[PDB]
């Protein structure tokens, strides 16, 4: 029994391929994706969902991002540039980076592919839970951009994890599979990739010739995701409180908590509804927050954002000699991609042509690895 898994930034997915179908596996919570988070405690390590919802309460010891960190060395300008943003420390050893936490009532510090190891483990856990089976074999996604260093540090997180690891995978790739895009026997096909997601956002443009997978252009944002649309709700609802009540909770790190929270669940509202609604009780010094907010709001609160997204795609299409009449397929990939204003920007940029989205596409990474997997199993 293969699966297949996307480790993703923020968010992971697990799928199994079997009787002719694919199924995405939630976790305990019933959640088809588990956030990439990590914490310790002073009597357990968390994982998943259980690590995200204590944040707030234990920061300095609540890791995330680690696949930012992964195959790099300490020296490394990205390295140096992601950790001042972060509430937990990353320090020096004889030049690799290094988590350090509190756990048990003693320090620790862990190396990036030790942290996704225990990221895959809980996938490895999520799968055994609904297969009733020991899970063995894996194929695990990275990004297109991965080099030999970043690639060969995610399979050594299965190892550790106790995964036998088939083979490592382009995400693009994977997606591309999932629609059964290699399978269109045919002329040579180029095809565009949009992976918008939690925190990072990529455009891959790919060529298919006699089922042979080919990058030829990779261009997007490192620091571009839904996360950024949360964070202009947020400052949006807090101005308003403050413009309701007289009072700021800029400084209450439990209120933006739950505001966030708040946020982030009403904008998966609005890709299905035109409007949402805040409910949050005792907010701030007793205040409760009840309000609502439409989708024409949202859009223009993040209108800079959404139509930025387009100048990658324009870069990608520039790098692979393609004009965008040239690209036969075109694939949505993402927890993002669902909001419905991000699709018709896409839509009429390439001129009304129709957008591969059937499949959930914060799973068609997970999708395609799990359909790699019986493959190569
Ligand atoms: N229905 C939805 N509408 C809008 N945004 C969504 C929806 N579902 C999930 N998202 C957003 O997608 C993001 C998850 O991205 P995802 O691709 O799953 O993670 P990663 O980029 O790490 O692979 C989250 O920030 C979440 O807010
Ligand atoms: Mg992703």
């Amino acid at each position: 029994p293969a699966v297949g898994i996307d480790l993703g930034t923020t968010y992971s997915c697990v799928g199994v391929f079997q009787h002719g179908k694919v199924e995405i596996i939630a976790n305990d919570q019933g959640n088809r994706t588990t956030p990439s988070y990590v914490a310790f405690t002073d009597t357990e390590r968390l994982i998943g969902d259980a690590a995200k919802n204590q944040v707030a309460m234990n920061p300095t010891n609540t890791v995330f991002d680690a696949k930012r960190l992964i195959g790099r060395r300490f020296d490394d300008a990205v390295v140096q540039s992601d950790m001042k943003h972060w509430p937990f420390m990353v320090v020096n050893d004889a030049g690799r980076p290094k988590v350090q936490v509190e756990y048990k009532g003693e320090t620790k510090s862990f190396y990036p592919e030790e942290v996704s190891s225990m990221v895959l483990t809980k996938m490895k856990e999520i799968a055994e839970a609904y297969l009733g089976k020991t899970v063995t074999n894996a194929v695990v996604t990275v990004p297109a951009y991965f080099n030999d260093s970043q690639r060969q540090a995610t399979k050594d997180a299965g190892t550790i994890a106790g995964l036998n690891v088939l083979r490592i995978i382009n995400e693009p790739t994977a997606a591309a599979i999932a629609y059964g895009l290699d399978k269109k026997v045919g002329a040579e096909r180029n095809v565009l990739i949009f992976d918008l997601g939690g925190g990072t956002f990529d455009v891959s443009i790919l060529t298919i010739e006699d089922g042979i997978f080919e990058v030829k252009s990779t261009a997007g944002d490192t620091h571009l995701g839904g996360e950024d649309f949360d964070n202009r709700m947020v400052n949006h609802f807090i101005a308003e409180f403050k413009r309701k009540h007289k009072k700021d909770i800029s400084e209450n790190k439990r209120a933006v908590r739950r505001l966030r929270t708040a946020c982030e669940r009403a904008k998966r509202t609005l890709s299905s509804s035109t409007q949402a609604s805040i409910e949050i009780d005792s907010l701030y010094e007793g205040i409760d927050f009840y309000t609502s907010i439409t989708r024409a709001r949202f859009e223009e609160l993040n209108a800079d954002l959404f139509r930025g997204t387009l100048d990658p795609v324009e870069k990608a299409l520039r790098d692979a000699k393609l004009d965008k009449s040239q690209i036969h397929d075109i694939v949505l990939v993402g927890g993002s991609t669902r909001i419905p204003k991000i699709q018709k920007l896409l839509q009429d940029f390439f001129n009304g042509k129709e957008l591969n989205k059937s499949i959930n596409p914060d799973e068609a990474v997970a999708y395609g690895a799990a359909v790699q997997a019986a493959i190569l199993s």
